[PDB]
């Protein structure tokens, strides 16, 4: 999958091989629904900034899921700028 040398190790709350459960139901900017009760494991993260596209990639039982946020009020700030209302760690 994507290459983990690229990745920032840590994002907010979010540390690269701690799992996460999902706290609250959300909807990333590909409006993939994540489940409150998901539990995932943190990989890392990457920001492009002329798009305000940060992806949050993680470990679903096995899987590599890759979070897409658009970090601007109109669309998904609210989740990149709030991680701990959506991802308690354990």
């Amino acid at each position: 999958g994507v290459d983990r040398d690229y990745l920032q190790s840590e994002y907010g709350v979010l540390k690269a091989g701690q799992c996460y459960k999902v706290v609250r139901s959300f909807r990333d900017y590909r409006n993939i629904n994540y489940e409150r009760g998901d539990v995932m494991r943190f990989l890392g993260s990457n920001f492009v900034p002329y798009e305000s596209g940060l992806s949050l990639f993680f470990d679903k039982n096995g899987s590599e899921r890759q979070i897409m946020l658009c970090v601007r009020p109109e669309f998904q700030m609210e989740i990149a700028h709030h991680l701990d209302s959506y991802f308690c760690k354990l």
